[PDB]
C-alpha cells in the first residue's frame, strides 16, 4: 500500500489532506502534523499543509491547473508573513530551488529569519516591496512571483517586482482579498479590477478561482508574464 502519493502537481503530496516533503526533517513551523513513512533503509518525512492557513493550499484543493512553484523554481514571494505558505513553497522547491521571502513587518521578518536558519533555500528579506531599488542586488531573476501582500496597491506593487526580476515567460501567482483591495466594492468588481491592471503590466492571466469554503471572497490568479521588447 501507498500511503502518500505525488499529487499532480510536482513536489506536492496527498495523503484528502494535502502534504508536502519535509525539508528540515524533525521540524514543524507552525504546529503541522508531521507524518513519517520509514522502509527498510529508507525514510522520508511529509508536512501537512493546511488550506484554512495556507491560500496556496486552499487554491490547490480548488483545483488549480498550474502553480508553477516546482522543484529547483526561484521563487520571489510577496508579503511572506511568518512564513506559513513559504514553508510549504521551500518544501516544493527543494534544495536546488530558492524563495525570497519578503515581508515589510520585522515582527513576522524574525519568524522567516528562524525559519531560514533551517531551510539554505530560504532568503528572509525584510524591506518594503514598493521599493525593488533597495534589494534587487540581492535578487536573482525568479521563474515565478507569488504575491500575498494584502493591499490596494498590490497589483502595482507585484508588477513593480515582475517587470525587475520576473523572467520572460515566467509565471505568477496572486492572491486577492476583494475587501482588502476596496470592501465597498463587490468580490466580482474588485476581482475584475485586478485582473484587467495586470493584463495591462503584461501580466497575462491564465486562470482564476475563488477559495470557498476555506476563505470568502477570495480569489488566486495564475498566469504569465510576456513583457515588450
Amino acid at each position: 500500500n501507498v500511503m502518500v502519493e505525488p499529487h499532480r502537481h510536482e513536489g506536492v503530496f496527498i495523503c484528502d489532506a494535502l502534504v508536502t516533503k519535509n525539508l528540515v526533517p524533525g521540524e514543524s513551523v507552525y504546529g503541522e502534523k508531521r507524518v513519517s513513512i520509514s522502509e527498510g533503509d529508507d525514510k522520508i518525512e511529509y508536512r501537512a499543509w493546511n488550506p484554512f492557513r495556507s491560500k496556496l493550499a486552499a487554491a490547490i484543493l480548488g483545483g488549480v491547473d498550474q502553480i508553477h512553484i516546482k522543484p529547483g523554481a526561484k521563487v520571489l514571494y510577496l508579503g511572506a508573513a511568518s512564513g506559513t505558505t513559504v514553508s510549504h513553497v521551500s518544501d516544493i522547491v527543494g534544495p536546488d530551488g530558492l524563495v525570497y521571502a519578503v515581508e515589510f513587518s520585522h515582527r513576522s521578518g524574525r519568524d522567516l529569519i528562524n525559519l531560514a536558519k533551517k531551510r539554505t533555500n530560504i532568503i528572509p528579506v525584510i524591506e518594503d516591496a514598493r521599493h525593488p531599488h533597495k534589494y534587487r542586488m540581492l535578487i536573482a531573476m525568479v521563474d515565478v512571483i507569488f504575491a500575498d501582500v494584502a493591499q490596494p496597491d498590490q497589483t502595482r506593487i507585484v508588477a513593480l517586482n515582475a517587470h525587475t526580476f520576473l523572467r520572460n515567460g515566467g509565471h505568477f501567482v496572486i492572491s486577492i482579498k476583494a475587501n482588502c483591495i476596496d470592501s465597498t466594492a463587490s468580490a466580482e468588481a474588485v476581482f475584475a479590477s485586478e485582473v484587467k491592471k495586470m493584463q495591462q503590466e503584461n501580466m497575462k492571466p491564465q486562470e482564476q478561482l475563488t477559495l470557498e469554503p476555506y476563505e470568502r471572497d477570495h480569489a488566486v490568479v495564475v498566469g504569465v508574464y510576456r513583457p515588450p521588447p
